[PDB]
């Protein structure tokens, strides 16, 4: 049992670790090529013991064996052991706040997947590039209405994912503090009773949204949920709501981290901000690269079914693994100077949307969001730059940027 070094192990599972974002970095270089699959043991006992799996190859395999590596047992994202306990209490038991798509496992996983599968491809999204470009169009006038400054996060980043996915899934414009609430505070980075009260409003609010969605359907993806039947039968309302959860809360701050660290390679590059601006087709491979550079999500976690082995390491059944995205995306074994913001790097080669049968269902969805968003941006601004220092947050699951100020001049 090859051992993290204790400096790592402290590291790895602290949300400012990922603010900081440099240091990480480093001492994942030193333990992925010693130890890619090795086991963090807390000195005194505040999170159960998990295998940290840091190189490309590990996650990849990992992510693909399915059916050795599940997402239900054990809590999907890290968690120390008080945490657990407060999901617990909330639930009645299980590790899981709401049992979505991303906490199952087959059986029940692929048919609730299969359900949007068409909905997310490339071929019907192109059928929203209008309601899309309206809504970016609208995130760069707040951007422009506040002068020649500003924060690109308050401003563009952060609110544009979730009207995007708002949107998609017929949620009023009122109902947005709500949805803010939603991916802000319950998830992202006696208070147990507010919370389970909260979830339970939550359900009761999307099972009614769906009610309307099966009088009135549309081409959104609200309706291809609300619709659905699974084994002859419609959805309960926990698995309803449950599917409108997960679209929102992973839609929304993933897809603002990797907006956010594409405008700030743009505003740091201006050679490449120009190319950009000539020529569109060179955006393609921007997006891929902000996604992989910034690594919204940085790690999930999977438990072993049986006993197995990665990266030649054992691994035995029951123990709880970490996949670091971070680690895997700057791993030099796939990535030339895994460091540097590189747009001609290829698509569809990084771990930032993982791989499997739990591979990102959003994916066409952000790349396309994200590309949008730049182009309004590109035709908008003769110029962009940095007016201050961009801050990363503070959390072990999503990250993305706290603050960015900037300073532009309106074409
Ligand atoms: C840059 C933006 C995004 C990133 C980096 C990202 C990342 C990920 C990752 C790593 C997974 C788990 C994959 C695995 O376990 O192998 C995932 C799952 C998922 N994502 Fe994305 N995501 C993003 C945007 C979106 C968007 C915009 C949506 C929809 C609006 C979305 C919907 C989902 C759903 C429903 C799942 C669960 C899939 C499943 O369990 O089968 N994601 N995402």
């Amino acid at each position: 049992i090859p051992m993290v070094p204790a400096e790592v192990g402290r590291a790895v599972i602290d949300p400012k670790s990922y603010g900081t974002w440099e240091p990480l970095l480093d001492r994942f270089d030193a333990l992925r090529a010693e130890a890619p699959v090795a086991k963090v043991v807390a000195p005194d006992d505040e999170h159960e013991p998990f295998w940290l799996v840091s190189s490309f190859d590990g996650v990849m395999k990992a992510s693909k064996d399915n059916a050795t590596f599940l997402n239900n047992p054990k809590s999907t994202v890290f968690t120390l052991r008080v945490g657990e306990m407060m999901a617990k209490a909330i639930t009645g038991g299980s590790p899981h706040l709401v049992e979505s798509l991303v906490q199952m496992d087959a059986p029940k996983h692929p048919k609730l997947r299969r359900l949007t599968q068409d909905w997310f491809m490339p071929k019907n999204l192109a059928r929203l590039d209008g309601e899309i470009r309206k809504i970016a169009n609208e995130a760069i006038d707040r951007m422009l209405g506040a002068g020649e400054e500003g924060d690109f996060m308050a401003l563009v980043a952060a609110p544009y994912p979730l009207h995007v996915v708002m949107q998609i899934l017929g949620v009023p414009p009122e109902d947005e503090p709500k949805m803010l609430f939603l991916t802000q505070q319950m998830f992202g980075g006696q208070i147990s009773q507010i919370v389970a009260g909260a979830v339970a409003e939550f359900e009761r609010y999307f099972a009614g949204l769906a009610a309307e969605r099966r009088r009135n359907p549309t081409d959104d993806v609200a309706t291809v949920i609300a619709n659905a039947v699974v084994d002859g039968e419609p959805m309960s309302d926990r698995d309803t709501a449950g599917y409108y959860i997960i679209t929102a809360s992973a839609g929304h701050d993933t897809t603002s981290a990797s907006s956010a660290g594409a405008a700030l390679a743009l505003a740091r590059d201006p050679d490449l901000f120009a190319r950009v601006k000539a020529d569109r087709n060179l955006l393609p491979g921007i997006v891929e690269e902000a996604i992989r550079w910034t690594t919204p999500v940085q790690h999930f976690m999977r438990t072993a079914a049986t006993d197995t082995e990665l990266c030649g390491q054992k691994i035995a059944a029951g123990d709880w693994l970490m996949l670091n995205y971070v680690a895997a995306n700057h791993d030099p074994a796939q990535f030339p100077e895994p460091r540097k913001f590189d747009p001609t790097r290829p698509a569809n080669r990084h771990l930032a949307f993982g791989a499997g049968s739990h591979q990102c269902l959003g994916l066409h969805l952000a790349r396309l969001e994200m590309r949008v968003l730049l182009d309004v941006l590109l035709d908008r601004v003769d110029s962009l730059e940095l007016a201050g220092e961009p801050k990363r947050v503070n959390s072990t699951f999503v990250g993305g940027f706290k603050s960015l100020p900037m300073r532009w001049k309106a074409a």
